[PDB]
């Protein structure tokens, strides 16, 4: 079915509320929210929206700091691929990591905007890319929408905002599983 699918996801995000923080300003679930209250807020389609609220899914659904867990972009890209999730939002969820590692080689300023949970985690997920490695990035056909994501992450570390629950998203999340 496709209303379970959703309803595992809804509790796995509701239980990251009573999680630790891993190092942010805010609890798991308000940082995934927030970042789907972001992305939703400048007009993206549902498929932006839903891997930005899903970004750091890999985190508390099975060594970093300890600031999250190891490859918390490739694990919770996997763990979409199993509900049938589309590869758009598998990659885009996979390539937040290097999205930041990007970012921060390309502006010399842009590790002052990270987190300290974030850039804790950038000496475990690679640090700086290489002069080689960043023209993989730029290859990619998802190059803009990879960085729009990332930007939603950083933003999304508000303490005073209010924000729709998880089943605001419900019927995004159904309706995507149909359609694939
Ligand atoms: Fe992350
Ligand atoms: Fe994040």
């Amino acid at each position: 079915s496709n209303s379970s699918k959703v309803s595992v996801l809804i509790s796995l995000l509701e239980k990251s509320r009573d999680l630790d923080y891993i190092g942010e300003a805010i609890n798991q679930l308000e940082h995934s929210l927030q970042c789907a209250y972001f992305a939703q807020r400048s007009g993206a389609d549902n498929e932006m929206v839903l891997a930005a609220l899903l970004h750091d899914l890999g985190h508390y659904c099975n060594d970093m700091g300890g600031y999250g867990v190891w490859q918390h972009e490739k694990v919770g890209a996997d763990y979409l691929r199993g509900l049938g999730f589309s590869e758009r939002v598998a990659c885009l969820i996979e390539g937040h990591v290097a999205a930041k590692r990007y970012l921060v080689s390309s502006k010399a300023s842009y590790l002052k905007n990270l987190s300290d949970a974030s850039r804790k985690t950038l000496e475990y997920q690679g640090g700086p890319m290489d002069e080689g490695e960043r023209r993989l990035f730029e290859e990619r056909e998802d190059f803009k929408d990879c960085l729009k994501i990332r930007a939603w992450d950083e933003k999304g570390k508000q303490t005073d905002l209010k924000v729709p629950g998880p089943e605001h998203y419900r019927k995004m999340m159904e309706e995507h599983l149909s359609e694939n």
